[PDB]
């Protein structure tokens, strides 16, 4: 057994909801809708997953 009752809760820092139009109010309060940036090319991500296969050529550890 665990607690959870909040479906809509910002999952960048404590603050929880149980309501999705509250939690995008409440996301205007980080004002920056880009998580991820590549300083490399300047491409924008939401997900660390595509960052990460993104890095798949920033790699540096294996040219050939
Ligand atoms: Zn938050
Ligand atoms: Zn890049």
């Amino acid at each position: 057994m665990t607690h959870s009752d909040k479906p809509y809760k910002c999952d960048r820092c404590q603050a929880s909801f149980r309501y999705k139009g509250n939690l995008a109010s409440h996301k205007t309060v980080h004002t920056g809708e880009k998580p991820y940036r590549c300083n490399i090319c300047g491409a924008q991500f939401n997900r660390p997953a595509n960052l990460k296969t993104h890095t798949r050529i920033h790699s540096g550890e294996k040219p050939y």
